[PDB]
């Protein structure tokens, strides 16, 4: 049904939906980057873009047995996390919906509900630059760590649990000492602190609490 | 192990009296000793439940009385009603009996029923100690976090609603008042995991703040 599709161009969204039903019929190559181009620009289609990456992949597979179009989509996202520093330097947004967008790959671009260790290493090296000093100062940067440890959190933790738990000590080490948080972002904190104690869920009194 | 040797030696054989042979003593008196004490050192006023208990038992094999239990928990609403004049006075002795009436609750039970009389009292004792101005002494959140590790989990079972709102307070200390300790906010995150968890300790919060 809903694509999320709505940020593109009319003639793009053609191409999109034409993609969907038959990438025989499209050139893969140039619709995995007008995905990754626009899941930058856009944060809905970031948060979003898992769903139509995992039609085309389906797809694809059953029409012609191929990977065209999931091999070029994963260069090009292997391409923009290489690049993460300078995208964060130049735009914080374009930064955090490069993160959206790895994690949300990530959850829709399964074998089975098996993950793709490939997007693991990204995923986390993502998510542990959020957890720094210098990005927790920054409230749009915590907002994106909380979503996507609410989206995939407990997927990610059965993953690397060691990796999780020295995420999880970052971000006690930054609510605990560093000043420099807002106080949106020392709330998200704290709620995401909760939530992983609880078992990647939200209590009935937390809930009320928070929102 | 009944903690006592913080008491003179003349009151030691007193208690020690008091525990095998109720009868033969001034039960009132056993129980004003008793709570003195407990304002008074530390480690009897996390202790002290295990004496009273035994007495108490004591008491009603041998006599079927209940002399003691009256005593001390009458002696005990008496400083319970004194709490913000005894706080005004000492910080030290508040802290001692908040542990000590926590201790009673944990201590004085029929079945492990807790006595209902004495909910009120320790609701109010850790709503005390979550006011800003209490969570901005480190020595009343200590006070606060042992209670909870104590007997949280049986107190929310008495009154939810009491212990959803005193958790509230605690985010609220911690989220929004500036001046805690480093040590009163690393208290405070270990409590909210705690709780969030279960009332049980992780094995990576273990590690984090142990
Ligand atoms: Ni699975
Ligand atoms: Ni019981």
């Amino acid at each position: 049904e809903d694509y999320k599709i709505q940020s593109f161009d009319l003639e793009t969204q053609k191409l999109l939906k034409t993609a969907l039903k038959d990438p025989g019929s499209v050139d893969l190559e140039k619709v995995s980057s007008v995905i990754v181009d626009q899941s930058l620009k856009d944060q809905v289609f970031s948060r979003e873009a898992g769903r139509i990456c995992y039609t085309i992949v389906q797809a694809e597979a059953k029409q012609t047995n191929g990977s065209v179009f999931r091999r070029n989509l994963l260069n090009r996202l292997q391409q923009e996390f290489k690049a993460r520093e300078e995208t964060r330097k130049r735009s914080t947004q374009e930064w955090v919906c490069l993160v959206s967008f790895i994690c949300n790959i990530f959850d829709y671009l399964k074998v089975n509900n098996m993950p793709m260790v490939a997007l693991v290493h990204p995923v986390y090296d993502c998510l542990f630059r959020l957890a720094q000093s210098d990005a927790l100062k920054n409230e749009e940067e915590v907002d994106c760590l909380v979503l996507q440890l609410h989206r995939i959190g407990d997927q990610l933790e059965k993953m690397n649990v060691q990796l999780m738990d020295e995420l999880f000590n970052l971000l006690r080490d930054g609510f605990l000492l560093q000043e420099d948080l807002s106080s949106m972002g020392r709330l998200l904190l704290l709620e995401i602190l909760e939530f992983r104690a609880g078992g990647w869920k939200l209590s009935d009194t937390a809930q009320k609490y928070y929102y």
